This record gives C-alpha cells, sequence and structure tokens, in this order.
C-alpha cells in the first residue's frame, strides 16, 4: 500500500488512461506510466521498477491476456499484480484471466472507490 508505488496503465484509449491516471492520484498513487498495447507495455516494463499492471483485457498488437502470460513468464516480473479492464465480465475472459494468473478484474466504467477496493483486495490476497 506504498504510495509510491509505480503503476502502469495499459490501454489503446488515451482518454481511458488519462481517467485511470487521475483516479490513481486521487487515490494518492502519483506515479503513473502509460502504455498503449501489449508490446509497449513490454518496452516499459523492461527498464523495471513497476509495481503494479492495469491493464485493458482488450488490446490491438498484444492484448490484456497476452500481456500478462508474458508477465507471468517473465522470470524478473512474474510476480506484478495485473488488475484487469475490461467493459463487460464474461465468465470464460474471468477463466482464461484467472488461469494465466490476473490479480482481479474491474468493470469499466468505474469510480476511484472502485478502482480503491479492487486495490485494496489485490494489496492483501498478496499479504501485500
Ligand atoms: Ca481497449
Amino acid at each position: 500500500a506504498d504510495k509510491e508505488l509505480k503503476f502502469l496503465v495499459v490501454d489503446d484509449f488515451s482518454t481511458m488512461r488519462r481517467i485511470v491516471r487521475n483516479l490513481l492520484k486521487e487515490l494518492g498513487f502519483n506515479n503513473v506510466e502509460e502504455a498503449e498495447d501489449g508490446v509497449d507495455a513490454l518496452n516499459k516494463l523492461q527498464a523495471g521498477g513497476y509495481g503494479f499492471v492495469i491493464s485493458d483485457w482488450n488490446m490491438p498488437n498484444m492484448d490484456g491476456l497476452e500481456l500478462l502470460k508474458t508477465i507471468r513468464a517473465d522470470g524478473a516480473m512474474s510476480a506484478l499484480p495485473v488488475l484487469m479492464v475490461t467493459a463487460e465480465a464474461k465468465k470464460e475472459n474471468i477463466i482464461a484471466a484467472a488461469q494465466a494468473g490476473a490479480s482481479g478484474w474491474v468493470v469499466k466504467p468505474f469510480t476511484a472507490a472502485t478502482l480503491e477496493e479492487k486495490l485494496n483486495k489485490i494489496f492483501e490476497k498478496l499479504g501485500m
């Protein structure tokens, strides 16, 4: 629950990224970087320093699930929480992501209260 925890907000809609970034700031988390797709995020995650990944399920080039599976397979970031963002809960998606290792799901649009409950729950299931 460290306020300086560095977030990576991955989403191909720049407006969605700003929303998430403002929601985060609002909660007290100001260390936020953005990525527009799976590849982009990996390029940034490489540099290190990251602590939390907020990712959109649906992205061109490298989607949310393929990004999560790549992180999880990465020796070094294999343990980064990944909160999946979707516009519609679907059981098969939730199940796919579950097995690939997603830290949770948030259905957009969402409020800061919702984003906070999500984070809190993740921070907790992680003994974090
Ligand atoms: Ca998207």
